[PDB]
């Protein structure tokens, strides 16, 4: 399972595989809209 929006996250990996988690504090899960 992952994190959905606004769920929180410290690495890409803790957010699924369309939200991207910022690298920047506060670190959050977001939405990429890029396909991998």
């Amino acid at each position: 399972e992952c994190r959905w929006f606004w769920g929180g996250c410290n690495n890409d990996a803790d957010c699924c595989k369309h939200l991207e988690c910022k690298r920047k504090w506060p670190h959050i899960c977001l939405w990429d809209g890029t396909f991998t």
